[PDB]
């Protein structure tokens, strides 16, 4: 029974190494890294992988891996899916764990934008959970961290983290780590996954997945936002992405808005994490 080897990127960064059979649905693989990780509260998470034009892509746990894959590596990393709107409500301190060190990521890549101070807040809270209590014989006036707190680091942004860092003597990992998640599911980028496009008139927009809708960015002052339940439908067709949006109250039809996408796996991707979303915070 023949076995393909798998390689996954973990959120600290390390590689998992295991085989499933080269029939697999993704769910195996997924099954194996979760136990590896020892994660019960899977719900939130996935693989991605890069596709043979170089986009993330989910891996479908109800797919055969090879037929996802296709002609490209069977490397995978382990990814928040679904970002939690409240992280104080699920049942685990090892799944807000995975959380933060997903968010981190989201941080220092830029995905996540963040202010000067909620940057240091954050940072302060990462030392705190994995140095513990402060201590100025690590730390001199010029101390500069191994920790990767921002797109670019500034001395000015490491020595905010010390000062806050100071404020949390006696607070324990997971202390510090639900601070992290209350600060950080605050920011308005928050667990918003960003697509390209184009309105119906052919100008370069954003479309923003998560909780609560779909996000249209347009002219930064001009941000149009639909909550999953005004959403009626979603579509696709060919480079086109659809939503029917519900009459208000007293009118007759729905309205559709279409996006151009990239190419037609655009369109798909964006149809399948919209239905995904729909789904997922529908029973949330
Ligand atoms: C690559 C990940 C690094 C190195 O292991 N760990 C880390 O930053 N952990 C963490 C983050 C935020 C909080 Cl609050 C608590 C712990």
């Amino acid at each position: 029974p023949k076995s393909m080897q798998c390689k996954v990127i973990l959120l600290d960064g390390s590689e998992y190494t295991c085989d499933v059979e080269k029939r697999s649905r993704g769910q195996v693989l997924f099954d194996k890294v979760c136990e590896h990780l020892n994660l019960l509260e899977k719900d939130y998470f996935g693989l991605t992988y890069r596709d043979a034009e170089n986009q993330k892509n989910w891996l479908d746990p109800a797919k055969e891996i090879k037929k996802q894959v296709r002609s490209g590596a069977w490397h995978f990393s382990f990814n928040v899916k679904f970002y939690p709107p409240d992280p104080a409500q699920l049942s685990e301190d090892i799944t807000r764990y995975y959380l933060c060190l997903q968010l981190r990521d989201d941080i220092v890549s830029g995905r996540l934008p963040c202010s000067f101070v909620t940057l240091a807040l954050l940072g302060s809270y990462t030392v705190q959970s994995e140095l513990g209590d402060y201590d100025p014989d690590e730390c001199g006036s010029d101390y500069i961290s191994e920790f990767r707190f921002a797109p670019n680091h500034t001395k000015e942004l490491e020595d905010k983290v010390i000062e806050l860092h100071k404020s949390h003597r006696g607070m324990t990992p997971a202390e510090a780590e639900m601070h992290f998640l209350e600060n950080a599911k605050k920011l308005s980028m928050y667990g918003v996954d960003l697509h390209h496009a184009k309105d119906s008139e052919g100008v370069e927009i954003m479309l923003g997945v998560c909780a609560s809708g779909l996000l249209i960015y347009r002219d930064r002052l001009r941000i149009n936002r639909f909550a999953w339940p005004k959403v009626l439908k979603i579509s696709y067709k060919r480079n086109n992405f659809y939503i029917k949006i519900r009459p208000g109250e007293f009118e007759q039809f729905e309205s559709t808005i279409g996006f151009k996408l990239p190419n037609h796996r655009a369109a798909k991707r964006l149809w399948k994490v919209c239905v995904e979303h729909h789904t997922f915070f529908r029973l949330l």
